[PDB]
């Protein structure tokens, strides 16, 4: 039911209900046979799967109490710190006390006792996390298996059938160019059936080939697909055209952070703004780091605003998923934004991203990078020398807390850097610079940005072809490029496609069952087409 524009001038297709018409259930047999029946994926991570599992649970008063609990815990997490004691006590009384009618017995009383004791002490936002996990361990059992046998999972297969339909020349319509650079250009585009607006990043095949950017283009695609964060650009579709590869991404047309820092004419902006952006960037980093993925490229150009003034981390090409327990090596990044441990070509973890966060907070407030001026003629090896050998200084533009968090993130030794300890991001979140920020509310979108941007408008009369075309492969004995094109163009990406259906209310309007006897014709096995 959520929507905002990329400037969506046309709405859904008048024929959208035909385009998105469910297959008869008899056409889902191959899906039924091949689908991995994995509770976490099917009933939680996949948005439509989560919705249909909950619809199933609400038909059973005995399962519905578990869903209510999980929803209460969600409410608890965003409760103001001072009121957690009351909200927690209410949850305890309602769900975790056998006297109550909505009592949930499958949370072990040893877990309840643990929770009751933590609740006596200083309550924290994560108080109920162990209980919640216990609930899912129950639900992934018999309730899940009942779900798989219900009309709600049948309906899930129908949605999955739709999801996996190919991207074609008719899937999108094209709007104006948003920007140009890198391997290509970015233009606005819209899914015809749903009306949802996206950015289409068009990578020219000839430019990828010349610069040998195949592995990086593929890497960006694969990390984008696996990260689902409100603070990282999402990938909804990946496909091929004759001359290009297309990444269909979250449209972020509010302008990049480099533009906004230097648009002022008095570079740098108010601490309240920098605070908000830094908080969202941190959440984005935590989401990547949860996948043990190090970004490595933080800099203002790679942070984009949307029309609401929220931000996302963009440009994942240099990101790397680190194998668990390992460290990685490579000297990559932008000059002036590379951490000392990167410059020194040491083995490193997630730590460079905290250095990057310090660079960003510093630049947002000062209006200049810590180690270089924006108008300066300086060799890269000198910029590198400054980063290694000199300390940054702080003008009157910095509050004590801003100076402090910048110094702690710009700690040259990674071992002592803020955020790089046991606590990881938690240490950064509790810094005085952020003392007034409730990060759970921020994550949940409950905090309004202090600044709303003018939507970006570029003049470009070039409109490049983004119509899907599957090129004939293997024309040459060397088919390495073709292999790459095939690997890249996997079509729709599950979680964003499902969110697109939900946000545009295609799900709400299309997802309907029979009146009382409650089997609709598309689920009725006695009448195949
Ligand atoms: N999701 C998006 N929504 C809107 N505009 C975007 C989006 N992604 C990128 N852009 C803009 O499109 C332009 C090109 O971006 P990009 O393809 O990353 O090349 P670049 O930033 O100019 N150079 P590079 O350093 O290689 O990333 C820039 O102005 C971006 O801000
Ligand atoms: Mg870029």
């Amino acid at each position: 039911a959520r929507e905002g524009g990329g400037g969506k001038r046309k709405g859904k297709s008048k024929k959208w209900k035909e385009i998105l018409k469910f297959p008869h259930i008899s056409q889902c047999e191959d899906l039924r046979r091949t689908i991995d029946r994995d509770y976490c994926s099917l009933c939680d991570k996949q948005p439509i799967g989560r919705l249909l599992f909950r619809q199933f649970c609400e038909t059973r008063p005995g399962l519905e109490c578990y869903i209510q609990f999980l929803d209460s815990v969600a409410e608890y997490e965003v409760t103001p710190d001072e009121k957690l004691g009351e909200k927690g006590k209410k949850i305890m009384t309602k769900y975790l006390t056998p006297k109550s009618p909505v009592f949930i017995a499958q949370v072990g009383q040893d877990l309840v006792s643990q929770t009751e004791e933590k609740l006596l002490q200083k309550p924290c936002k994560e108080l109920f996390s162990a209980c919640a996990q216990s609930v899912h361990e129950y639900l992934r059992g018999e309730p899940f298996h009942e779900y798989l046998d219900s009309m709600f999972f049948d309906r899930f297969l129908q949605w999955k059938w739709l999801e996996r339909q190919p991207v074609t020349k008719n899937t999108f319509r094209q709007y104006r160019v948003l920007g140009k650079g890198g391997f290509g250009e970015v233009c606005a585009c819209q899914v015809r059936a749903t009306g949802k607006m996206y950015a289409c990043k068009r990578l020219e095949k000839k430019r990828i080939k010349k610069r040998k950017g195949e592995s990086m283009a593929l890497n960006e695609k694969q990390i984008l697909e696996k990260v689902n964060s409100q603070f990282v650009v999402n990938l909804a579709y990946a496909y091929e055209t004759k001359d290009a590869l297309c990444l269909v991404l979250t449209i972020m047309n509010g302008g990049d952070l480099k533009f906004h820092i230097y648009n002022m004419g008095n570079p740098g902006f108010e601490e309240e703004r920098a605070l908000f952006y830094a908080a969202e960037i941190l959440c984005g980093l935590e989401d990547l780091h949860h996948e043990n993925t190090v970004y490595r490229d933080l800099k203002p150009e790679n942070i984009l605003l949307d029309d609401y003034g929220h931000i996302r981390i963009s440009d994942l090409g240099l990101a790397v998923k680190i194998p668990e327990g390992d460290l990685i090596r490579g000297r990559v990044g932008t000059v002036g934004y590379m951490a000392p441990e990167v410059l020194n070509n040491q083995r490193y973890g997630l730590s460079p991203d905290y250095w990057g966060l310090g660079c960003l907070i510093y630049e947002m407030i000062e209006g200049q990078s810590p180690f270089r001026g924006r108008k300066e003629k300086v060799k890269r090896e000198e910029v590198d020398r400054r980063v290694l050998e000199t300390e940054e200084v702080y003008s009157h533009k910095f509050s004590e807390e801003a100076k402090s968090i910048c110094k702690m993130l710009l700690t040259k030794d990674a071992k002592q850097r803020l955020g790089c300890q046991e606590e990881e991001a938690a240490e950064v979140k509790r810094h005085p610079f952020f003392r007034n920020m409730n990060f759970k509310r921020l994550e949940a979108g409950m905090l309004d940005p202090p600044f709303v941007p003018d939507p970006r408008a570029v003049y470009c009369k070039d409109v490049l072809d983004i119509e899907q075309f599957s090129t004939v492969k293997g024309v040459n004995l060397d088919h390495t490029d073709d292999d790459f094109y095939s690997k890249f163009s996997t079509g729709s990406v599950s979680i964003p496609w499902q969110n697109e259906m939900i946000e545009t209310e295609c799900f709400k309007e299309l997802n309907v069952f029979g009146p009382n006897g409650t089997l609709p014709p598309d689920l009725n096995r006695n009448h195949p087409p």
